[PDB]
């Protein structure tokens, strides 16, 4: 079904209690790179990132987080898709199915939809990501649309990470063209912090 | 190359997040790295300095972030990559000497606790360079509680809680592969060592 990794975290975040003051970041290896408490110096955030985890996985292991009533999920999400050669619309609707289940289960959560990050496929790695570049802007051009049906926020994290000329990541947030470097994560913190601090 | 392009993404954060007098570090690999340990211990101090892949000279070489900061802890667990690469038991204990010295050198405040490697189990027929040395785990632990003492540094023995009987191999109730944790891994992990957490 899914990797013995995805196992091992989801088994552990089944023994990890949500509380109504948790702030969730929820995602793949991108989100699972951070130490999220230290990036914001806030101890209600916690890392519910699962390095190869697709739109399904994270649908499939909601529970142990949403039972938590946690205040706020900022989700980034569906690049492990696109590496499968998912359309852009094929991924929303996915992605449709999370924010649903997340206002159903929890409906004062705050939820919050991050761009998905642009790649680059400069480094030659990860080339089923990498090779597919545009599909990132094909799936937010949809992903902004779906926050605002949903009445969730739409942060636009691409616009940061990207170069204009190329719509590929800039090599300076990454060393493989997918994941981030301690900088990468900065400029992450430096976009998302007001929304992390707003009551 | 993925092992090292990661490396390179975590010591680049763990470059740019501050360590103070109060923290408490896990450091170590992947075994390390899959953990959240503040949520494990309930405890806003803890902190994760874990890398899937690391081996000893890795764990040497990315000290200065974490030193440098006076953290009142550090649980160190390294050494089962080096077994996976051929490397002696004998060859391992000496770069941990190595670590130990630069971590009593650079912040002699900081206390430091050695972890017992952790068991391994061939029995899911994976990460077979790990696992089929299942024998070479209580070797290095035969040298690395000596080693504590010689340092006067605490020595933890995780490793007799998690092998089953007298197979020398981690029980699978604990790992889904034969080398990583499950979340009752953790837990187990957690009951072993919160009252070194928890120390004054
Ligand atoms: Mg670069
Ligand atoms: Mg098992």
């Amino acid at each position: 079904k899914y990797s013995t990794f995805y196992e091992q975290r989801a088994t552990l975040f089944e023994e990890l209690p949500v509380t109504s003051k948790d702030i969730i970041f929820l995602g793949n290896s991108i989100t699972n790179g951070c130490e999220w408490a230290e990036l914001f110096q806030n101890k209600n955030v916690k890392n519910r990132g699962i390095s190869g985890d697709i739109c399904m996985g994270v649908y499939d292991r909601l529970d142990p987080i949403v039972k938590g009533k946690p205040a706020k999920i900022f989700l980034l999400i569906g690049i492990n898709d696109v590496s499968r050669g998912t359309s852009a619309d094929k991924i929303i609707s996915e992605i449709s199915m999370i924010v649903r289940k997340i206002k159903q289960e929890s409906p004062k959560t705050k939820l919050y939809l991050q761009s998905v990050l642009p790649v680059n496929d400069c480094y030659g790695m990860f080339n089923g990501h990498t090779s597919r570049w545009q599909v990132v802007k094909q799936i937010n051009d949809l992903l902004e649309p779906l926050a605002v049906k949903e009445g969730v926020a739409y942060i636009d994290l691409y616009s940061h990470f990207v170069e204009k000329e190329t719509g590929k990541m800039n090599p300076v947030y990454t060393n493989d063209g997918l994941h981030l470097l301690g900088k990468g994560y900065l400029l992450w913190r430096d976009i998302v912090k007001p929304y992390v601090d707003q009551k």
